[PDB]
């Protein structure tokens, strides 16, 4: 039977041990003999995890890239190897191709686009300046430039809205707690916070509670991800919006390497779908959430 | 409150008529003064319904193109009244710009390629050459246009697969049924039917039925939509392939009608899932089909 | 000075040829350097000169799409690169957003229209069944999907006229004789012959003579481009009926071309402009051809 | 044989008188009984000329309207006598139908657009204000609209352009001479003219030649038509930019009216094309300039 290797990030988030989970359990019923490596989001042990899987004679190798740039070396050697691989969730930033046989992950762009619109729609009638904190991802990875260029241009077109301090929180909640009572210190007037993703958000939350307000009416919170504990907070109040990034890779993955080993053809790229919720329709949404979403992602779109 | 005119194709086939529910409940339930126009599939009756609209100072004006040629002048027309209008499902092959504001439909080039690619991993192994009989739709209409053509590419890698018969039976039963024994006459041998609709499939199924040979396992039936009774045919084993395409479209109809009205901007162009159901599949989606359906529509994604 | 690729499909046809030398010609008198591909009918040779013409750094780059599908990736990267992209003649069916900057090409649809509404018109008395064959274009081309779908709807309101066969012909002379010389065999009355491009004509034009009967009075011919040996043909009396299409946008190919490098901003569709001739008509057309036409292609329009 | 009424606005116009001949002379070789109407620019005369058409049993009317407001009650009057109707060069703001069968002009929007855009591309790098004049159209009249409202948004995009003073001049020589020197009057600073059509333009370019100083260099005048002096006076340099308007519809009013009294079915648009000069290009034009307009208009398109 198949070998498969995936060479994780590691678990900075509650998104990606939902997708760990995803892939471990999505090969314990696909009948896959899984290798998993989890490099502690840092790119080396990453790309070692990938030179052992060659090493090993893996059947199929898949990854996440931490960020997108410095994997040309180790995809020419599977490239060589002959090992397809298949990318997901992030994207790489490399100049030669038929390194890798597809891409699935989400549109990040449109996710900060559209929490870029929601953030703008409400304040279509601010007679004033409202004033935007931005936790950013990890710097250099796929999602965190996307996000960044898609919130920006969804809040492009109402001029009362703009960025006062944007800055990096690796994508967690110790992170998102830090930069949060940085920019609590500098910034004064803070209205929004638009959370890359929803830990950082929860983070923030944290660090706005201690201050003595309150997430939810004075700042508000809109974060991306719908994790488990954001979409609690956000039916709380706590939050406001939080656009959907749907983890459960595990299942299309396994079916995409089996196509892939097996020479069946797979289309170029597969794009996971989102939605967003308020806090009426994040307190609708949890109940049976994995079976919903696991639904969400059999509802993929393909691009050819 | 709002007065939404709507112009309906007909009642051709199981979709159009859930299609044609989800508006009426959506306008009803969205607090939305439909008025509703039935052209029982003639286009010069949808035109007409159209002016008489117009004639009624109607706030939006949303149709869905019979075919895509033909609304120049009604068009202009809408436009020079000031009446936004908003494309449901089909498109219209038009000459002049800004003549509606979006349009709200599947993507029917991936249905068809999805259908054609079952095809050819089914027939990656035919000894000799696989026979395949296609049920076109009313010839004219965006979606019988935009499926043929998926659908050859889908098969167009494999060079066993070949199209010998193909014909248009105007998305009905009847039609189906009706070429389906001119294709049991006229080809000798028949492989796979694709059915552009299941509604045509359902007549081409009791015409295989009559003819004595088994549907879903003499000839095989893929086919477009996933309808109530198609997925039923499905899971009986009757039918082999189906590809969803998913009528509810009146709740989103209802929140772009409101803001075109209200003048917000909403993007150009927004795409509806789709899926795909095996026999096994079709046996576990059939449950809460309504519910499920809903959710695959709150996931659908834009074009800017 | 400006670099310029040009990726083209090949030279099938005599319209291919010209427009491969309107373009060679327009970027040497324009000042371009022009970089050239002939793809020699080959998706994947296109797409490879691309990527080749980003791995040189070219500053425009413009190509004419084989096929509608496939050009995901490619076009994604061009994007990345920060090269305009300009489409020229043939469509993609692209599913991202301002993947290139215009499109310059004529209608085909309004081409297959205008030779239906003349096979229309020629038999609005025909006593009984009226029988065309049609000859195809390259399955998956944007010129013989539109060409056929609007062939359909000239001849779809006289109910006497009907498409008894319809097969592909790639667009060449030794294709259209080929399935000519079948249609011969299967179809035992041919009244009209509909040649989705003149050379596809010319092979049948052939068939048709070697067969026995007199093109232009025994069968009839119609057909879309007027090339030169095309209106030839026509003059001669062994055409009916032929349909312009333009293929000299070397020259506006350039302005394009420059504005979009300067970065001035240029309208999103270019429309070339068509006319149809009988007999005396073509005769009148052939004396100073390539002036006459450099001319019909200044009178291009935009859509914004 | 046929008889053609035809109820032409005036002869305010070089463009005009060419349209006249065009119709005169096109009824005279396609064999057609035309009875011409010459209203003096002024509406009530004719619709008198249309209803004495009705009153003498035509075969067929056509007629251009001198301004789009108040021809309800005469159109329905053809309406019920049986009498075909041919828009012809100007359009009527009517709100019920089929009271016509076709409307053949150019794009006035678009002509004046690509005036506004020439304007807008010479004064791309104008440190400071720059100043338009408008010479307008016959007030009411559908191209005094129009490309009033397209040259609008052709100048639209650079904020240094903006339009001083436009009043309307009845497309006259006159006109454009007198609301010329009221805007030499009142206007000190004053860098292009636009002028809606070229007769006005000339007015306009002896009233600053009457005041010393030089069309053409000091005030630039881009205007509409390309008619006969225009081209002259833009070659010999005191225009700088005209935008064709093709006025020889003779040809193709014939063709149509025939196809309307036999109960042909003829398109619903008929568009004419345009291109612009600047001052060699009109040196280069004006050698056969009849018969290089005949070919242009045999290149119209339709909407349908
Ligand atoms: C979408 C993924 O790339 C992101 O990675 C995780 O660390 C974050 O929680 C997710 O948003
Ligand atoms: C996609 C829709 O336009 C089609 O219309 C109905 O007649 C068919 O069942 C649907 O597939
Ligand atoms: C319109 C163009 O794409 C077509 O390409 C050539 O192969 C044919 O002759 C043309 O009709
Ligand atoms: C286009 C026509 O409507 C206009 O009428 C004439 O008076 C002007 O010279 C033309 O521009
Ligand atoms: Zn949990
Ligand atoms: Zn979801
Ligand atoms: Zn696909
Ligand atoms: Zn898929
Ligand atoms: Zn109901
Ligand atoms: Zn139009
Ligand atoms: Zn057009
Ligand atoms: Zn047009
Ligand atoms: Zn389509
Ligand atoms: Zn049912
Ligand atoms: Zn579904
Ligand atoms: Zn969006
Ligand atoms: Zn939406
Ligand atoms: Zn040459
Ligand atoms: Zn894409
Ligand atoms: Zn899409
Ligand atoms: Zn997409
Ligand atoms: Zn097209
Ligand atoms: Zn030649
Ligand atoms: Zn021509
Ligand atoms: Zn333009
Ligand atoms: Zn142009
Ligand atoms: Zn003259
Ligand atoms: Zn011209
Ligand atoms: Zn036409
Ligand atoms: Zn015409």
């Amino acid at each position: 039977a198949l070998t498969l290797g995936f060479a994780q990030v590691g678990a900075e988030s509650g998104w990606r041990t939902a997708n760990t989970e995803s892939i471990k359990s999505a090969a314990e019923e696909a009948g896959v003999n899984l290798k998993f490596a989890d490099a502690n989001g840092e790119q080396e042990k990453q790309i070692s995890a990938i030179r052992s899987f060659i090493q090993q004679g893996v059947d199929v190798i898949a990854f996440s890239p931490v960020v997108r740039t410095g994997w040309d070396a180790v995809l020419q050697e599977t490239k060589n190897a002959g090992i397809p691989v298949i990318l997901t969730d992030r994207a790489v930033d490399t100049q030669d191709t038929d390194v890798y046989k597809t891409f699935i992950g989400a549109d990040f762009i449109e996710e900060g686009r559209r929490a870029g619109q929601w953030v703008a729609d409400q304040y279509a009638s601010a007679t004033g300046p409202v004033n935007i904190v931005q936790l950013e991802g990890t710097t250099g990875a796929d999602p965190a430039i996307d996000r960044k260029t898609g919130f920006a241009e969804g809040i492009s077109k109402n001029p009362n809205l703009k960025i006062v301090a944007s800055q990096t929180g690796d994508f967690t909640r110790s992170g998102g707690k830090q930069v949060m009572e940085a920019f609590l210190k500098s910034t004064p007037q803070i209205d929004v916070v638009f959370a890359q993703n929803d830990d950082m958000g929860l983070g923030a939350m944290e660090a706005i509670e201690a201050a003595g307000k309150k997430p939810g009416t004075d700042i508000k919170i809109v974060a991306v991800d719908a994790t488990h504990d954001g979409m609690q907070a956000l039916a709380d109040g706590k939050f406001n919006y939080i656009v959907e990034c749907n983890p459960l890779l595990g299942p299309e993955l396994m079916d995409l390497a089996k196509k892939v080993a097996a020479g069946e053809p797979v289309p170029e790229r597969v794009v996971t779908p989102d939605e967003a919720f308020d806090q009426a329709q994040a307190k609708a949404a949890l109940p049976n959430r994995q079976y919903k979403l696991a639904a969400a992602l059999e509802h993929h779109h393909h691009h050819h």
